[PDB]
């Protein structure tokens, strides 16, 4: 279970970087220089790093001091191999963004937030990544009077239409992802879910740029599931990058390590990204508890990978096995991926055996057999074959 | 607080028919007679009822018995002045339907689902409904190998492209309506909050013909926030249909009285229909508690339409106060509603008061003003103004 | 992995014997006489079984019938050496306990309520049962008026204090445990969690006579830590029985086989029984899915036992293994089984150390470790070492 | 709707003076000088002010540093009439209190954590506070093998025998108060819920000093009714203190104003503290929103004061309704405060009408009249009788 950089594995640089500052607590650990963070994600076998513009240009930088910065981050890239695949936008840490970027009330702070957001997608492209993801942190309410959402949706529409046509006349090879959460800093946060997300982007003047970023724990503090989610993402070719945690379940945002909080989740979560051949980076978005020091942190990291290591071979034990492939017949999976009338619509209704000569009891008499299926599922997950 | 007809107030058959049986509890109550439902719900001011097919036609009926039953429903919907703006299909008693309908992993089941719910269209029309509600109860998982989900939302939207086919080869003015739930009766269902529902209708071969029907409850069931959703799916335009009830946060789902539950999201979901014009009924999908004799059944449903017209009133009080229209414009809530970059990309990028000449932090330290907002709201549902 | 009757895995009847209802569909399996599961639970190594009255002998039998429904069960426990632990009364089927059973509003209802239960305590003895549980499913409200928790909590001891008073005037040698659950028939249940019992328990007249039945799947529809209460319950020295299943977050009671829900939850709990030497029965209080026919019912049954087995190994490996045991001394779990001032109050105050002279910085900067150690957790539930 | 010093409402110091730091935000507000603050809340009709140690005296201070804090304090107190009736101790801002104060696993760190809640208990019976309230906010875990609950307890116990060996020693008039959280900052905390913190309460060595501090949006975090909570805490004679504040549901705590969040829980609370005839301060525990600058700080905090006196009114005039009151007899209100069986346990076993001769049925048809019941209620909350 030891990983290379085939993997496809990411951190973001403020995942390792968390400092430990939460609601009710000073940081337990010092400030990681990025050039540092490369290197040591490096040794343990990751393909490369994430940021926001914040993370690596720290806000306020000059002309200057801001070449400075990206000078000694790309060296460390070339010292490593390390690869750049997606970059964002901090749009939810400065005083300014406290009512949103893109849906702030105030006009001349969505104009902002815009123009900073552009000032980091050249930086992004000129870095090699290929993604770009959007966290609207920010973008909700604590009260009902506040956020007048049809307005508030209109000026995300208008948002990420902009930035598609400041991609499209520059000609850059980049792609949007949306990344979804249903509360957590603000009290609703707006496009709460995956399905939300998909939905607004069938709405956007060139819809073919956008797709979603979803998190393990953003879906479940819904008490939504995770797999599920994912297989509706894929089912409208919108999977365009992934972020990977855990959450033991609806409460506030964990950010636990990969594997953590549902395991089953996690199981049926790595059986479906490696069936599906999903291609993109498995990017983990995480934050290492404050009780450790710099050693937990980097164990931690090791930790995420490792997991998802093990789980893959346990899936994919699973899917070989004889005896699992029959016991998915039994359940008539097989007939479930045939078409219900591929005979048409007249067929069907001139069909006397779907429904005047249709054995109702005969049909629910018969059992489906998940149980049996489900402790197959169990013991490979737990090495028990 | 009077209700007329006028009000567009209705009731499933369901709802007031529910005899209280529970998990854990047989009937507390007899079962209710259709044209005494429609009579009683006449009496208290209600505009129309709506019906599963198996309501009104036992499962199992003949022709000559299903004719019977359809006489005398209508006529006590002549002797009443009543009407049918929607009907559905159950997909979820049988125990045929055990493992799904649309998405049965049994092909047999499917076409049969199909076949059922093709009858009911037709009667429906008939009827005179203009809304055809399908809720895939049934439709979903407790266990991960047990449904792929690709394979799920495939047939799912080979079952409602058929379904188009069929009303527009006969040529009826009726259109459908996806109600979204989470979970319960099965671990988790597909489609599962507004956002997957409008999401997949988007895929579908005829959109125009598909909206959602949310309810309440089941978006609360989920922790998310109703009254956004519910102007994310009038922002699409596909609010088709809608389902009043309470629902004290996530558990099991109660379908209390509409006000009850939640009364802070009440006020804003109406609000926010009035506000909007929403011109569709006003639909209770609610369960007297089994607590109750007939007696309370009737209270309760008249509480139903009580609690939505005090808070009409109280929401409309809230915007015609000057105090709040200027209280509004404080929060800037006028300038959310003006574009963010009318004059276009290239003037926002040459614009140097949008970056490069922007005083964040004077912007930063102005308040939004939400809680004296907040507070006028609060008085004016309490009628403390 | 296979069981036997030393394992003391113990079965309801009520368990395998659920017919499939639930709140929107029909039963999908035919009734199990109850000789039936005895010996067919016999031949999957359980130790023996539980039962309500109602699920023996069906509500208002004679005398005569009574005498042949006990004759013919004790039958089939002494042909297969099939255990009676526990019993319990069923006050929560039938409509007159809608209100509830010990604290209906109607004290007609009370008074049947209690000699319903002490007619079924006389058979629990007769038959072996040590252990006597209350369900108190229907004790509580649904909105605020309906209950003066106040009152209902002095009926609710009143009850539990005549009972006591019965145990102990006939000399019986049996003992209650009290099963909470937050809500669910109920919109909100009295004694909701583990705590609010055990609080109970001690104004109680005679407490020793009474401890708690805490079950997985109801501690976890609160979100709350079921390793951690059963720790409590525990300390208390208040764990009389349980119930194992399993249950995926906060929604409606699944009833999950063991070993389903929260995986690593499941490994964490079998570790404490394990390691604090339970010795009380392994009773699975769960619900085949309706999903199946009755090959999976024993499916689902078999695999509760399974999983068990297998957390069990896998914990025992994790405590017996040295690299384990040394990271439990990296994170300091030896100091905190160590008093914190066995040398007093006095000696605290007057020592230097312990404030004045207290390196703060030193201490915050050690890391806890807390991340290896639970890598090395998760690598042994895995398989993984 | 105008506050008195004579309606005992209360303020924490870092309530107002909450900067709006967040997980993913800096500060939006400066620091406000706890004069200022007593200043600010005695015009707005407050009782008093509480605080932890380290609100008052900044963390590292000397001893002269100290008196000058505390003089100032002091000199405003007695300038304006305001009262200080509780205080409590900071265990959880800084970085030495990551894994706990109490229960840390080191054990220099729990004598530490002792010695400086002893320094501000002196301070706290200087000042006049009659109650002194611990909240363990980082006595908890996110990982299973991190913390031995048993060991935890064992801990929790010795510390808190030991604070009350010293109350008794020095003979002050003050008693604790244990606030419960479920979780937030830790994954799960120790005694998550009022039922935990009483049951705890009974295994120390002097029960009588020791009470519960409940907090709405904390009980809300589980998905508990908070008036059931505090009834179960009143009915032991136990709600020493209480923390009123708002919060939408299960998710991170918002700690929003009262009166938001659950509004028809906040009437409930209010009815029942009222009825009780709890004398004990009403405390507000709450953050005004980072979105506010300090004219909407003020203005939050005005708002809370105003809600609990509306919903005073509003429960007072529906329990002096004889429309109520009749409704509440009908409902068997009456008979729910009245002994089950007072005649004792014989003569229930002897009272044939108990169960040889009771009509089940003639009891199942009686309806409970509940929801006329909630509707007079809801009237009443709204003003609409
Ligand atoms: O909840 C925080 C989010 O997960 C962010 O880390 C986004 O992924 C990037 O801004
Ligand atoms: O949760 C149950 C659903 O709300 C149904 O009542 C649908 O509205 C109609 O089948
Ligand atoms: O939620 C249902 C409960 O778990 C019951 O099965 C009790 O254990 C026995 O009445
Ligand atoms: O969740 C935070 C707690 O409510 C604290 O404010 C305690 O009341 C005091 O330390
Ligand atoms: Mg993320
Ligand atoms: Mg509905
Ligand atoms: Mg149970
Ligand atoms: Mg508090």
């Amino acid at each position: 279970y030891q990983p290379t950089p085939e993997d496809r594995f990411t951190f973001g640089l403020w995942t390792v970087g968390w400092q430990g500052r939460d609601p009710f607590g000073d940081a337990t650990r010092r400030a990681l220089d990025p050039v540092e963070s490369v290197r040591r994600l490096a040794e343990l076998g990751a393909h490369g790093v994430t940021f926001h513009d914040d993370d690596l240009i720290p806000f306020g930088s000059s002309d200057s001091e801001r070449e400075e910065h990206v000078k000694r981050f790309r060296q460390a890239l070339d010292d490593t191999g390390m690869k750049v695949p997606m970059a964002t936008t901090n749009l939810f840490t400065h005083p300014v963004f406290k009512d949103g970027g893109f849906t702030a009330n105030d006009r001349d702070v969505r104009r902002y937030a815009l123009r900073k957001t552009i000032r980091n997608i050249d930086l992004a492209v000129e870095l090699g990544a290929e993604t770009y993801v959007a966290w609207g942190g920010r973008e909700g309410a604590e009260s009902g009077g506040a956020k007048d959402v049809r307005d508030a949706l209109d000026r995300m529409k208008e948002a990420f239409d902009l930035l598609g046509e400041y991609v499209t006349s520059q000609g850059y090879d980049i792609r949007f992802a949306i990344e979804p959460k249903p509360n957590e800093p603000r009290g609703d946060i707006l496009l709460p879910t995956v399905g939300h997300a998909l939905a607004f982007i069938e709405r956007l003047e060139r819809p073919e740029l956008y797709g979603v970023n979803p998190e393990v724990g953003h879906e479940q503090m819904a008490g939504l599931n995770f797999p599920h989610g994912i297989a509706q993402a894929l089912w409208a070719g919108k999977l365009f990058h992934i972020d990977l945690n855990g959450q033991n379940g609806i409460k506030y945002d964990q950010d636990l390590r990969f594997g953590a909080g549902d395991l089953r989740a996690a199981f049926w979560l790595v059986d479906l990204l490696e069936s599906a051949g999903y291609s993109g980076p498995r990017h983990f978005d995480f934050k290492p508890p404050r009780t450790e020091d710099f050693d937990g942190v980097w164990a931690s990291a090791a930790g995420c990978m490792r997991n998802y290591l093990i789980l893959k071979e346990r899936a994919a034990a699973f899917r070989a096995d004889p005896e699992v492939q029959e016991a998915l017949r039994a359940s008539r999976l097989d007939e479930l991926a045939r078409p219900t009338a591929a005979d048409g619509l007249q067929a069907l209704l001139d069909d006397r055996s779907a429904f005047e000569e249709f054995d109702v009891d005969a049909a629910a008499a018969r059992g489906m057999a998940f149980e049996r299926l489900d402790q197959l599922a169990m013991d490979h997950l737990l090495g028990a074959r």
